[PDB]
């Protein structure tokens, strides 16, 4: 009976296993699910290209991904560990503003990111609510990075096996609870993106 | 600047308070904003073409307001109301089966759906978790449910005049606490396409 057992691929299970830290991060209260599924964004793209499968429906559950795990799951870790009325008008503006992100994503290509990505975007917040825990700096701080998501600033994706191993290697120490290499990382990405914005 | 406020439309507004229906389902753990969130979906659609302001951005916004209202949230919605080391593997098997179902119906352009769609899958379950009580049996439904979305059984599309009404009329009283003419609606919905599939 079932049919799209024809049309899934070898690298569409990496996706899957992305959903399910993304949504496992949402049932565990965990942001070190949230680190894991980065990865995993960054490798399911590349495993397609290296194994030749890609396809749209694995490139829709790509995205769809990304709205699970960098669009709900960092809105709700957001509100569940602070909290707050005002949390509560930061988170949903945080995920609103990663799905307007994705939106223009599927409309567009892979020749660049228009704005701070979502799985950037989702390290960042993570990250900050690791590391700072007062209501009010997350709260504001995620309504600067959805700004800077839905954002013109032009962003370049590189996805370098050393770029990818680089960003990895700052993720497994984010797994353990050392996130601080992946927060320097990704606020000097998006630093460098108003620079370059601004003039290159 | 913010260059998607060019490509913006009346359609993705109404599209934009379904993702904050659905997400303020998640947060606030209350299965009435689901009931909300379906009668959006089965509205914005129909809002963009009444105005003629259809889109891909406002179809993949579509997509993206179904993966976290019909598929996060009740995922979430059975595990937080339901906290078993049981409920917790069907949460997932639902999840991914609606983010499946979903990477599916972003690559076809039929009048229909070839599994069951996930706003009546995830009326289904949360009915279940809202009028059973059970930590068990709202999680083999949730696998049946799972199975029935990545399907082949084709279902009908018929977003007329009443067709929605009456789905919409019964999607208010399940608002308020009675999902019962919901659920009937939504389970004769099931099995009726399961009973076409027969026929064939
Ligand atoms: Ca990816
Ligand atoms: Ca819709
Ligand atoms: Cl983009
Ligand atoms: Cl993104
Ligand atoms: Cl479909
Ligand atoms: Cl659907």
């Amino acid at each position: 009976m079932f049919s799209i057992r024809k049309i899934i691929t070898i690298s569409d299970y990496v996706t899957m296993l992305n959903i399910i830290t993304g949504l496992l991060a949402i049932l565990l209260n965990s942001f070190s699910l949230i680190y894991l599924s980065i990865i995993f964004d960054s490798l399911d793209g590349y495993v397609a290209r290296k194994t030749g499968t890609v396809s749209d429906f694995g490139a829709e559950l790509d995205s769809i991904s990304d709205v699970v795990s960098f669009g709900v799951a960092p809105a709700y870790l957001l509100y569940n560990n602070f909290e707050s009325n005002l949390a509560l008008i930061s988170a949903i503006i945080f995920c609103l503003c990663g799905a307007l992100r994705l939106a223009r994503f599927g409309i567009l290509n892979v020749k660049g990111f228009i704005g701070l990505p979502i799985p950037a975007g989702a390290l960042l917040l993570v990250g900050f609510c690791q590391l700072i825990n007062s209501y009010l700096i997350n709260s504001i701080l995620a309504i600067l990075i959805g700004l800077l998501m839905i954002s013109d600033i032009k962003y370049p994706k590189y996805p370098n096996k050393i770029f990818i191993y680089i960003f990895a290697v700052s993720l497994c120490l984010a797994i353990v609870g050392i996130p601080h290499f992946a927060l320097m990382l990704c606020l000097i990405y998006a630093i460098y993106g108003i620079i370059k914005y601004i003039r290159g």
